């Protein structure tokens, strides 16, 4: 099954000018949790965001242009994209918008961070339809010296 993976701040606002202004390292962790041994399909603007690869995960990176970098694969569809994480139980996508959208009709749960914090953004979390899907965890957390927003990490299952 494919799950989307994402932190939103106010207003669904994902990023601006392909960086993710905050630090929330406590979010960071939730991350790499919930992904660590999975495959991962990024955008291209999302590859370039992060710069690097992410290490124990394999990463897949969606563009409609030749890969630049063979320590990642590269593929130019979404179809492709799912046939090259091969026969897993679960696969990530880690956006961003433009592969958000793409992903979100077939994706069986949503792994969301809600952060307390408003930034003028450009980029934005699709806009899913609440009914379709059911809350299974919910968890919030004040800000602290680490964190300097307070946030919550949801989980929902399509219904
Ligand atoms: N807060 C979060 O959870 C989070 C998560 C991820 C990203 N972000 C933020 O989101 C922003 C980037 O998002 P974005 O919407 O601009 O870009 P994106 O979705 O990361 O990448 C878009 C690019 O991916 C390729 N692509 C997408 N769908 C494709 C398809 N079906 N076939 C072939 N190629 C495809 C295209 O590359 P080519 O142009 O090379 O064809 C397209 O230009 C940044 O600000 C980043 O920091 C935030
Ligand atoms: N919940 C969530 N938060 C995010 O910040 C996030 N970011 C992206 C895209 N951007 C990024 C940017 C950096 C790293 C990163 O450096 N991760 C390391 C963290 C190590 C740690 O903090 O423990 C990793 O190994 O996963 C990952 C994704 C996709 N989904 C997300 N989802």
């Amino acid at each position: 099954m494919i799950s989307l993976i994402a932190a939103l701040a106010v207003d669904r606002v994902i990023g601006m000018e392909n960086a993710m202004p905050w630090n929330l390292p406590a979010d960071l962790a939730w991350f790499k949790r919930n992904t660590l041994d999975k495959p991962v399909i990024m955008g291209r603007h999302t590859w370039e965001s992060i710069g690097r690869p992410l290490p124990g995960r394999k990463n897949i990176i969606l563009s409609s242009q030749p890969g630049t970098d063979d320590r990642v694969t590269w593929v130019k569809s979404v179809d492709e994209a799912i046939a090259a994480c091969g026969d897993v139980p679960e696969i990530m996508v880690i956006g961003g918008g433009r592969v958000y959208e793409q992903f979100l009709p077939k994706a069986q749960k949503l792994y969301l961070t809600h952060i307390d914090a408003e930034v003028e953004g450009d980029t934005h979390f699709p806009d899913y339809e609440p009914d379709d899907w059911e809350s299974v965890f919910s968890e919030f957390h004040d800000a602290d010296a680490q964190n300097s927003h307070s946030y919550c990490f949801e989980i929902l299952e399509r219904r």
